């Protein structure tokens, strides 16, 4: 097809949970719009400073009402956060999917979904393990290698809260993380207009995405297919290994 000079805003808000292919969706993303897409690695590889902002935003969110003026200065400062970028995914963004529809009207939605089993393990093994789980030991070693200390936590157990619509979590709790997950994916396809929403199962690939798009496939490009547990774990025993990033930044060219 022709090329197009497309405008650097948010153009796709993808209100997926993690774990649920939103790595490989931000890749995929950039490959088709040529510009940086959100997500958590996003502010742990390049904007560390913004883990401050994100909390800040999350403290006065419940402020917001369904414009009041309160509610003004907050999408604000999601303007100013996400300036520069033609997408979302991932948490901390993911559960502010309704305020950014306000603030960005010609956007469309996605939404990733998976197996709810498959994507408490993934959970499990990556962003929220048990407390009593030895690896979560390796996992916060190898977290400050890069930099990210409690705060970040903070940052990750806010953020979920807030997507989840609750007060508290018991995160180690099974049940009550698959119970938020059904009903987070439910509530977002019951609230979202089905014409301005995609609803992406992992594995899907490009096709359906580039169709809402009105982008054509990539050529020659496979669609994205990365930071699988299996990866994030080799990518932890390696900061820890190293204690460095760039040591070993070159042996994980596509997830980071
Ligand atoms: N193209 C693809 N096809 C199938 N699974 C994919 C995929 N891209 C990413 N995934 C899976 O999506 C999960 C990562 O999601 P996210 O980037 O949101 O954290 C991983 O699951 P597993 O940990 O079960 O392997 C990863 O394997
Ligand atoms: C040791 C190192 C590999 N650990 C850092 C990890 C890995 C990627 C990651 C991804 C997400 C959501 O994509 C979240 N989250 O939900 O806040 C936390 C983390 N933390």
């Amino acid at each position: 097809g022709a090329m197009i000079e497309s405008s650097t805003t948010i153009q796709v808000i993808s209100a997926g949970l993690p774990r649920t292919g939103t790595k490989s969706l931000k890749n995929a993303l950039e490959i088709i719009y040529h510009k940086p897409c959100y997500h958590m690695f996003e502010i742990i590889f390049n904007k560390q400073s913004d883990i401050i902002k994100w909390q800040n935003l999350i403290h006065d969110s419940h402020m917001i009402t369904t414009l009041t003026t309160k509610t003004i200065a907050i999408y604000d400062k999601l303007k100013e956060l996400l300036d520069g970028y033609i997408a979302t995914t991932d948490l901390p963004t993911c559960g502010f999917y309704k305020d950014l529809m306000n603030i960005y009207p010609n956007a469309k939605v996605l939404l990733t979904i998976r197996d709810k089993y498959d994507w408490l393990h993934s959970l499990r093994k990556v962003v929220l393990p048990k407390s009593n789980d030895p690896w979560k030991l390796k996992i916060e070693e190898g977290d400050k290698v890069l930099g990210l200390n409690s705060d970040f936590y903070k940052l990750t157990e806010d953020s979920l809260k807030f997507a989840f619509q609750k007060d508290d979590l018991n995160f180690d709790d099974d049940q009550v993380l698959l119970e938020c997950y059904d009903e987070y994916n439910r509530l977002v396809q019951e609230t979202v207009p089905s014409d301005r929403l995609l609803v992406l199962r992992l594995g899907d690939g490009w096709e359906p995405l580039c169709k809402f798009l009105n982008v054509e496939i990539p050529n020659g490009i496979d669609y994205p297919c990365v930071n699988s547990h299996h990866q994030m774990t080799q990518l932890t025993e390696q900061l820890i290994k190293y204690k460095s990033l760039d040591a070993i930044i070159h042996m994980f060219p596509d997830l980071i």
